[PDB]
């Protein structure tokens, strides 16, 4: 059955509530002071983290080599606590998965777990009228309030929730190589 | 940690979505065609079960010997499927519990699980301005939409969610003796 225990360990040590001008989003902390949030949250130069105003030291809105939205934004945050390093739980490659859990951590739902079943590497989605790539799909009627929600199977953190149509839900993939310590590069 | 697996087995085989004039409620099926719902749902002589209109053959709004609301209504339903018999999972006595799960099954949330932590035998509550007895309390910010939600620990089904104040949640107890095959008695 679904890996509830794994989902809970991730939620407990690696999520915070983030709030931007667009509202609240579950936020996954990946390592150090680096976390993720859906690009459509519109992160600015400060953000609320568990209701504490926090400087956004860096925000990278990921796009692929076709210059298409991946709907993941990586943020670096000015705060004292380091996130437990969970990069070894990120998949190396695109993939399909079984029996996934979607976990939410907001003010309305400080801790909630939803078995969404099979998750398929879906690819392209015209999300909200923005072309988007590398989407995961699950047949579950996901709702507003669930964006940023963490999609896991046992031992893997596979994506964050970004969208739905009333019958399916959509997550943006997380891949290991998004977070490897890397390259000297002017990015803004 | 929380008994997610037990909660899921109960949700899968023993809950349906019920809808009355008051809206939708998770509904626990106990045995045969007998289920429960919060008294404040106002069950009439028909009710929707998974969107199918269904005759309510009997509805008993439980009160204790002080003539106080217990907020449980037992209903007998005209339908073909029997519920798996889960009476052996109901506690014999009032009690406090550890590490409980609140599980919801509505149209908005067809399957969702919330660790609510410790559950205490609270007793009296002026619920919605109606004196109510035999209440369980948990420190979790439960919401509208969660009434009827099933509160479990491993191996026990302990109550159904009925109320909250924005910081705590409240369940009405379920006891084994509510459902024992019993006594010739004019009840309406
Ligand atoms: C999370 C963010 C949120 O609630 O705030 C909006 C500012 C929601 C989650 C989904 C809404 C409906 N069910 C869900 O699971 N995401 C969104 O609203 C997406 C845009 C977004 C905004 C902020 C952050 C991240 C994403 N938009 C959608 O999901 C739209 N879906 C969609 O376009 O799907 C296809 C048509 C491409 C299949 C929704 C809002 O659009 C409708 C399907 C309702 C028309
Ligand atoms: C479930 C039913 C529902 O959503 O529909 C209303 C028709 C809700 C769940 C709780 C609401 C707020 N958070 C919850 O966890 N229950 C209720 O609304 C209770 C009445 C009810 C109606 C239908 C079926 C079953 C029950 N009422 C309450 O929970 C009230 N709580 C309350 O009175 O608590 C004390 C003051 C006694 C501590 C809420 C609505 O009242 C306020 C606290 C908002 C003033």
């Amino acid at each position: 059955g679904p890996g509830f225990d794994f989902a809970q360990a991730i939620m407990k040590k690696n999520t915070v509530v983030a709030r931007t001008e667009k509202g609240e989003f579950t936020m996954l902390g990946v390592h150090d002071r680096v976390a993720v949030i859906p690009t459509h949250a519109s992160v600015g130069e400060t953000i609320y983290i568990n209701d504490v105003e926090t400087k956004v030291l860096d925000a990278c809105a990921l796009r692929d080599l076709t210059d298409t939205n991946l709907e993941i934004t990586i943020v670096k945050l000015d705060r004292n606590q380091k996130f437990r390093d969970i990069r070894h739980f990120l998949p190396r490659y695109e993939d399909d998965y079984n029996d996934a859990v979607l976990s939410v951590h907001t003010s309305k739902f400080p801790n909630m777990y939803i078995p969404v079943g099979q998750v398929t590497n879906y690819g392209f989605l015209n999300l909200g009228g923005t072309p988007t790539h590398r989407i995961l799909m699950y047949n579950f009627p996901t709702r507003a309030g669930q964006c940023g929600g963490v999609v896991t199977t046992t031992g893997k953190v596979i994506g964050i929730h970004v969208g739905g149509n009333g019958a399916q839900g959509f997550a943006a993939m997380l891949l290991h190589s998004y977070f490897t310590d890397t390259q000297k590069h002017h990015h803004h």
